[PDB]
């Protein structure tokens, strides 16, 4: 009956359905979640106030809420070994501002990665808070090897005397080494916080090396390789931080969690917990470092660090088409959706960049293997070195429906 | 059936439906939305990143989300009668956030409604975000009539010559006078911002005067009064203001909006638009001032400022118990969920306090009337005065089941 009161709104509801399901998605930051989680999310939990914390909460009628919330605290310890949890972030962004305010002060020397090798825009960019707040500096990639070098990141902390080092990123393929990062931390005296968004669905099938035991404090999205609703969460092992960040996050930044994504937090949760999340971890892997062996082996492409140890990559484009942008289209007109990306050293306009980024989670969520990976790398390559070709194009937009057809959403 | 995978958490879901189910819910905060609402936030929107606004995005494919936000912006503009929207805001909070960022600067003073007299956290609670920013100094009711005295706080105004001017409460039952709190900012130069989280589906109805026309800019949660999902929204008629608000959600404060949440927002202010909602408008007005009735008469309760002109009212109930805190734990007993609430000039401790806040908008939204509103303050005077008595709260129990079974949630 409801679809038939709006249909406008409806109509476009089922129209994303059917776009999700005819598209390769290969955003990096994606993901398909679970017909569970979904259905957590819509459930009358959202009709719940619930401020403050398990067992201490504002309001009466909370004891159910309790045992949900707590499930969710509970999973997050256990999955990621941490002796503390808070998921009542409404996303990766509160999260994070969650985390400074608990640990710095307005005005104080954080140093965070460049937005352009990677890092995120609650990593300083003096559009976001996280910029205008605090001092900002910012560490980069090697110009020549474009991985991180710890031992340039140790200096310029010897100069800049940080009372913060933010590690972790949206764009960045290698495996990052959080014990070196935690003594570089100690080193001058710092806090290290790891925002693992991007990997930590990684970390907790085992595919990347855990933050949680270095970092003071771990931030993560519930969404991206993790395969959570969206939304946020926090971590540690130290009981006074926990108490600063519970009271960060609320009063100080949010007020009424939202109870019913909580809920689906706690099945996100438990899907992680399960053997088979194992398996979608190890199939991630494979199936990223699949598709960029098509662009390192293509000489009009280069794949910035030369390849990947996680879920993305970034390839340099403008060899075979202007920009970033332009290869955005393209693959968009054969039903291929990525981002442009900024690659370290970025030579031209944000709005424009060098590259694309590229992710396997979706594809791997929707049942993909190494050869549908190659081959929708194939037909990247080919889509940008026939761009002007619309014949092409065409062709590839249905050999990509076969393909979607073969592997549906749902 | 992914239900047998998880079931302590969908048992616990099952509770809360259940709990819902045979309680009264007289938070004023809480409401209860339609399937449709929860049906569209628990959609596979939740997989989609769309940083940015309609037609300027970071990724591709986002066509389909800018239809969906489109509408919810479109929706507000017609529901409040405004020239603009922002419906990014994860929250009520996250909204008052952006508004701050967007008018004012760190230290700059700003006058809001004090915390004891119904003023949010975020209208400069020290231990939020708020009044760790900026210099809050707070107005008052009236100490006798418990109502806002325009000319006090116009003399208030200016010695403290503030930047801004927060109007709007969680716990005021009068009309707010929207015009004068105008004159009064544009009497010092000041901003005006309402925040009318409480009472936006009243001026929905149109049994309170609208805010918009008066503010510079206007914020509310869509849950609440307005029936709808948990979340934000910020209204302003300025095209200048309107651009710094929209920088001021992203990437100011915020990163990839919940467009599930967004697609429930715009079904609800569709539902807003519907002329069904002016009778719910009524029904909540009335049930209210028939709860409230039954305490002024009852001599051994006052009505914070005597009765109400909206959906809810505070008691004082210190005659009868110690505070309010013990009244809340009584009538949960019986199946009645309230919460404790200082009153104006509040003398116990604020985890005690000397009242009860009680709201109509959840039971209306069950279909309840005057005679059950009136039952229901009965069952709460009565159960205060036999709180000791467990023979008699088990008898309330029993005749609140029979309406609640005779009203059902679904
Ligand atoms: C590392 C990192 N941290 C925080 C966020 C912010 O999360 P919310 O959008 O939930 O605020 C993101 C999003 N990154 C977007 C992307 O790479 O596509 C991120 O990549
Ligand atoms: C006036 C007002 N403004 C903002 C908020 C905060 O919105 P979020 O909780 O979505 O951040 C509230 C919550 N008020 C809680 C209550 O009245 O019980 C409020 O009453």
């Amino acid at each position: 009956d409801y679809k038939a009161f709006d249909p406008e709104l409806w109509n476009a509801i089922d129209a994303e359905a059917e776009r999700q399901q005819n598209n390769i998605e290969l955003i990096a930051s994606e993901n398909v979640v679970s017909k569970a989680v979904m259905a957590a999310q819509g459930t009358l939990l959202t009709n719940k106030y619930a401020e403050g914390y398990p067992g201490k909460r504002y309001y009466g009628g909370t004891a159910v809420i309790d045992v949900v919330e707590t499930l969710a605290i509970e999973r997050a310890k256990k999955l990621f070994g941490a002796k503390f949890a808070n998921v009542q972030p409404h996303s990766g962004s509160q999260a994070n501002a969650a985390v400074y305010m608990s640990l710095i002060q307005p005005g104080d020397t954080v140093m965070g990665m460049d937005l352009s090798a990677g890092g995120h825009l609650t990593h300083g960019a003096p559009v976001s808070f996280s910029g205008k707040t605090y001092n900002f500096v910012s560490y980069n990639v090697d110009k020549e090897s474009e991985l991180l070098d710890y031992d340039a990141i140790l200096a310029q902390a010897k100069e800049v005397r940080p009372k913060l080092i933010v590690a972790g990123a949206s764009a960045y393929s290698r495996i990052i080494d959080f014990a070196k990062f935690r003594e570089i931390a100690d080193a001058v005296g710092a806090y290290l916080m790891v925002d693992m968004a991007h990997i930590a669905g990684l970390v907790a099938s085992g595919h990347h090396p855990s933050p949680v035991p270095y970092a003071h404090v771990t931030t993560t999205t519930t969404h991206k390789t993790l395969r959570g609703p969206r939304g946020g969460l926090i971590l540690t092992d130290d009981e006074d931080i926990a108490k600063k960040l519970n009271s960060a996050v609320f009063p100080g930044l949010q007020g009424g969690p939202l109870e019913h994504v909580i809920a689906a937090k706690a099945v996100a949760l438990k899907e992680a917990l399960d053997p088979a999340f194992k398996e979608y971890g190890e199939n991630v892997i494979k199936n990223a470092a699949a598709m960029a062996d098509v662009f390192n082996q293509h000489p009009d492409f280069r794949v910035i660090s030369g390849g990947t140890n996680n879920h993305l990559f970034l390839v340099d484009v403008t060899k075979v088409v202007e920009n970033g942008k332009v290869a955005q289209n393209v693959l968009e007109e054969v039903n291929i959706t990525l981002n442009k990306n900024s690659i370290p050293y970025e030579q031209l306009s944000p709005f424009k960049t060098s590259g694309i980024r590229v992710g396997s989670p979706a594809i791997t969520s929707r049942g993909m293997g190494e050869a549908e990976s190659r081959q929708i790398a194939e037909w990247m390559v080919e889509a940008l070195e026939n761009h002007d070709k619309p014949e092409v194009l065409e062709r590839i937009r249905g050999d990509v429906k076969v393909l979607t057809d073969a592997f549906p959403l749902y």
